[PDB]
Formats: C-alpha cells, structure tokens, sequence
C-alpha cells in the first residue's frame, strides 16, 4: 500500500525525473534516474532522502520539480518549467489516476517548495506586502488543480535563508537584508494561506514545514552540525553547507529530511 509523494519545486527539489523514464515502484521507489542522480547536493536529496531513507511504510517518487523554477512565468519569469508548467504535467499524465499512478486521496501526498527563485528575482524590484500575495494566490489556484482532482494531502516547504548563500552574502549585507526581509513577508503570507486553505477546505491534512528556521539554526551553529563554517562550498555536497554558491549539499539534506520525519507522520509514509 504505497504513498504516492507528488512533488513540484526548482533546484532544491530537482532529480531530474521524466514522465517517459522508468516509473516508481516497490523495487524503484524513485522511477528515474537512480537515487542520488540528478540533484543539486551531489547525492540524494531531500525527496530522496524522504522516499528512501526516512519512509516508514512504501513511498513512490513522482518528481515534477526543475531547476530555476519560478510560480508563474506570467508573475517573476525565469525558465519554461515554472510550477505552472509542473502541475500542468501531473494534469496530463498523472491527475486522472493511470494504473501506473492510481492514487486517491487517502494516498496521495502533494509536496511544494517554491518560491526561491520568485524572491530571488524580484526582492529589489517589487513591493512584498503588495506583490507575494500575488505569487501565494497563484500557487494557491494551482493546489486547488490538484484538489479539485481529488488530493487532499499536502506538503509546503517555506523559502529557506538563501539570503545567507554564498551566492547573496557576495552582494553586500545590505542586499542581504533587502532580500531577508522581502523573504520574510514571503513565508508569513505562504503561512497564512495554507493556515486559510486548510480551514476553508475543511478535508485536507496539510503539513507546512519550516525550513527556515531549520537552515537558520545550522547557518548560525553549523560546528554543532558537523560543518566548520557557514560559508565553505565543495561540491562534495558534505564538507560544507553548500554544494555550490546557491545550493545546499546532500549531508544538509539528510539532516532536513531527518527533521522533516516527524512532522510528516500526519501525512502517511513517514
């Protein structure tokens, strides 16, 4: 009796699973490529992690995340495989219950970490109180697809500190702190909208996990952690905190999963 885990999200998420490859099953729970391909951590990542190693019962991995995604490429553009594009794939492949995917609601878990990439590209240049209830709205009507196509479980990762990747702390602190605080305004409104469509449906079981707060205990005692510094990058992905300026390693990974284990019992593979 699996847990078929649907996941959508950029690089954090990435494994770079097609919907033509090899599908998910007992003996393969990842489908395509092989556990710890395709990740931006040099090894597993945190899906991976998730499905493999810290399952407590048959978790199936259907990965629709891509690198450099962003909501809606009609809100912050970047790359064509925005999160749109990602669940406009599981409503063509996997929405409608095949026999290769036939899940149902007391089944299906529906994983989301976006929104990086939306901050990322539009700290500096878009009002936060005024523009993420914009990109929250959308994601927002795109969990409402997957609800109205009978899922019921879902999973909300929120932004975590890149404001303190390598990538932005080269920017100066002051652009550190711009993107902190838009960042912040951010997660709060993804907060207040799983809080309100979990309420309003009424039927859902919903999980938002604070990956915020948890890199950010790292990040501000990463010895504590096993990482000498808060900085270092090696693409190692165990070394350092960073597997590359932006990207965090597969040890950061395992120690979210780890963390993530417990608060997804609600949900049903964990």
């Amino acid at each position: 009796n699996p847990t078929y885990f649907f996941t959508f999200g950029d690089a954090y998420s990435q494994t770079g699973f097609s919907a033509s490859g090899t599908q998910p099953s007992a003996s393969n729970p990842m489908g395509n490529p092989d556990l710890g391909i395709g990740t931006t951590t040099n090894g597993p990542n945190w899906i991976g992690y998730l499905t493999t190693t810290e399952n407590a019962s048959l978790v199936l991995s259907y990965n629709l995340a891509a690198g450099g995604a962003t909501i809606d490429n009609a809100l912050v553009p970047a790359y064509p495989g925005d999160l749109a594009s990602q669940f406009r794939l599981f409503e063509d492949v996997y929405a409608d219950k095949p026999a290769s995917a036939p899940w149902s609601a007391e089944d299906a878990v529906f994983g989301v970490w976006i929104g990086i990439n939306d901050i990322g590209n539009a700290y500096y240049s878009t009002d936060a109180e005024t523009y993420t209830p914009k990109l929250i709205s959308r994601l927002e009507s795109l969990v409402e697809e997957v609800y109205k196509n009978g899922g019921r479980k879902f999973l909300f990762l929120n932004v975590p500190p890149t404001s303190r990747s390598p990538l932005f702390l080269e920017q100066g602190e002051e652009v550190v702190k711009q993107h902190a605080e838009y960042l912040s305004v951010y997660n709060e409104n993804l907060e207040g909208m799983v809080d309100d469509f979990t309420k309003k449906k009424g039927d859902v079981t919903t999980v938002l996990y604070d990956s915020w707060s948890f890199m950010t205990k790292i990040l501000d005692d990463p010895t504590a952690y096993g990482f000498p510094d808060a900085t270092c990058i090696n693409d190692d992905g165990t070394s350092c905190i960073w597997w590359n300026n932006y990207h965090p390693g597969m040890k950061y990974h395992l120690l979210q999963a780890e963390d993530m284990k417990p608060k997804l019992r609600k949900l049903g593979g964990w």
